[PDB]
């Protein structure tokens, strides 16, 4: 019972851990926890503060590209849950090697060395940007890889590393996609806690080209509880998506924010639009359904009310952020 | 005019490089071909020896992940063709980091750089392994990616880093995909030069399994020559499959090179069989035939029959490398 999570000092890695320690999931049993992030702009140790007096905890500043490190610190490790990588689409458009370097050497690194510790099983953390866009209709776990910006691509990537460690070793690993998340400790370049902040800020939206494009939204507590399903019951080997996704334009997305700020139209601003921006994203998670029996539990109505109010109530933690 | 063509010291690199050169491929005009190669144990300046006197050639000895220096060797380059790459199965088994490495950060950073010096298009030299294995029938460009070695994963890996190269940035990037090649200057690791080589060493053969795998094989003249038209004529973002391949098993082809040298399956040994061993691989090449007009031209009885020729007069170039 002794839990490797990286990246868990990123945004849903540290949801992962806080709800994991919290016993949220009762059928991933924690005796021990190490979590290894190495800390980069968006790796943050007060996403954990509310749990760094559990003893089960342990966490390591580290990277995942270190082999050393891993070694060591795999020992006797039953079970990786994988979150560490570069994941704003924007930065990877302004320098995408990093993408590679952290997504899939990092990857590569992770599962060798989980191989030769012999870790039981690992649950590689990937997302709906890998299949592309959509126009119509919802993504399957057989779609194809089309990714289109050099973060998507890197994830793939990550993924078919992924896939050869089982194929070629027998590594027990799952691979599983999810949609947007929102929701606390989410980083304010993130596009709701950029436009929150912003408007708190007293300050104006850049909403990328017409705002027309789609995006599939799900709490981020949500994606956890069907990744602590995956981790329980999964099959080595499989895909699943992680649905929720309540499809909204990022036009209509402002709308919804302004109004849970009292704002107006006139904070919007039409930008230049994104290169290679993806013009809809949609998944379709039967799958997860029928197998593991996982459904979203969190309304976007709800969620995203307690997300604004959580950016109102923590200035404290975003302010430096940005 | 002016080509830089990466991995053109080593087996289809060479061969391309001394074919442009020779004139072979009219519709590529050949002002200055540039060869770019970090000579790994695969790659060998002989490859080369029949070109050295060519004005137009010049030799860079480097390494596709040095951004300074292709940052100044590609000013004024019109086009690219990659043929650099960590190429065995067997490597990447044993040791798979550098595979990522070579063949997704290399390719990442290659695309970069063409980007920013203004290359006018690329070809990315690929493989059908990164489809699988297929039981019956062949597979299409749209054939989904279902690598299942760490060679075959890292090289689909840089397919997907070639696709968003062109979604994101607008790099004009072709990509081609094709069976076993054989013929003089490959490297005696693989499966032909290694059975032939060792035959005329008086050794045996070792045949992983039962041999009952299948390769579609076809001689490195016949893609070279379908790289060019791809060059020449093909489009932005495409995929083409380079077909050829007459399709054997591993047994039946074992059989035909004892009876090309004179030998009998006394020489043969039955090893145990490699770690995830993909079991049939088999391309349909409609796509270029009805495009491009691209047919191979070399039997394989004939091509093979010059490959065990070149390799019986050759021992001073592969000795070396055994
Ligand atoms: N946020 C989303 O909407 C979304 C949707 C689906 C999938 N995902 C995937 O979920 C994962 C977590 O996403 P997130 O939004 O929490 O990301 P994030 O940017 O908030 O956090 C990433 C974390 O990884 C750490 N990290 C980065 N490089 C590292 C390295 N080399 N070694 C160790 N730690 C490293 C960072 O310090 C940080 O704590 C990523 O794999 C992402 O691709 C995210
Ligand atoms: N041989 C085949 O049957 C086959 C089938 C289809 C596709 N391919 C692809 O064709 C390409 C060439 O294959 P090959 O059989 O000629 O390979 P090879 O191993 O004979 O040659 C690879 C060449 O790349 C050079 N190289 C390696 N790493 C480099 C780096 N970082 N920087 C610069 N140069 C580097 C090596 O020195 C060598 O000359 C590869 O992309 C391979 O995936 C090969
Ligand atoms: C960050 C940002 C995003 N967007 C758009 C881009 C996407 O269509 C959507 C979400 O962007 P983002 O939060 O970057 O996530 P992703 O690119 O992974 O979907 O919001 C804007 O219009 N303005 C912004 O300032
Ligand atoms: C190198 C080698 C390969 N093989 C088999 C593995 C493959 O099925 C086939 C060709 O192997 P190889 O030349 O390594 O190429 P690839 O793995 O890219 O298809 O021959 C042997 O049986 N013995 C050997 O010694
Ligand atoms: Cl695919």
């Amino acid at each position: 019972m002794r839990l490797l999570v990286t990246g868990g000092a990123g945004f849903i890695g540290s949801h992962f851990v806080r709800q994991l320690l919290a016993g949220a999931y009762p059928d991933v049993p924690a005796d021990e926890v190490i979590v290894l992030d190495s800390l980069t702009y968006a790796g943050n140790r007060a996403n954990l503060a509310p749990v760094d007096a559990d003893p089960r905890l342990r966490f390591v500043h580290g990277d995942i590209r270190d082999a050393g490190l891993l070694a060591r610190e795999l020992r006797g490790v039953d079970a990786i849950v994988h979150f560490a990588a570069e994941s704003h689409v924007d930065r990877s458009i302004a320098g995408a090697s990093v993408f590679t370097e952290t997504n899939v050497q990092g990857t590569q690194t992770l599962l060798q060395c989980a191989v030769d510790a012999g870790v039981g099983r690992v649950v590689h953390v990937s997302t709906d940007e890998v299949y592309g866009s959509i126009d119509s209709g919802s993504w399957t776990e057989s779609s194809p890889l089309e990714p289109n910006s050099p973060y998507a691509a890197s994830k793939a990537g990550s993924d078919l590393v992924a896939r050869a460690y089982h194929r070629t070793y027998g590594l027990d690993v799952r691979i599983t996609r999810c949609c947007n998340n929102y929701g606390p400790y989410q980083h304010p370049e993130k596009l709701i806690p950029l436009f929150v902040t912003n408007l708190l800020d007293g300050g104006t939206l850049p909403l990328y080209g017409d705002g027309a494009n789609v995006r599939e939204w799900v709490h981020t507590d949500d994606h956890c509880r069907g990744i602590a399903l995956v981790l329980a019951g999964g099959r080595a080997g499989e895909i699943y998506h992680i649905g929720g996704g309540l499809e909204l334009t990022n036009r209509e997305l402002t709308g919804i924010l302004l109004d849970s700020l009292g704002a107006d139209w006139s904070s919007v601003r039409k930008v230049a639009d994104r290169k290679g921006h993806d013009l809809r994203y949609s998944l379709d998670g039967g799958k997860i359904e029928r197998e593991l029996g996982y459904r979203p539990q969190v309304s976007f109505a709800d969620g995203l009310a307690r997300t604004v109010r959580w950016y109102r109530e923590n200035r404290g933690w975003w302010e430096p952020l940005k």
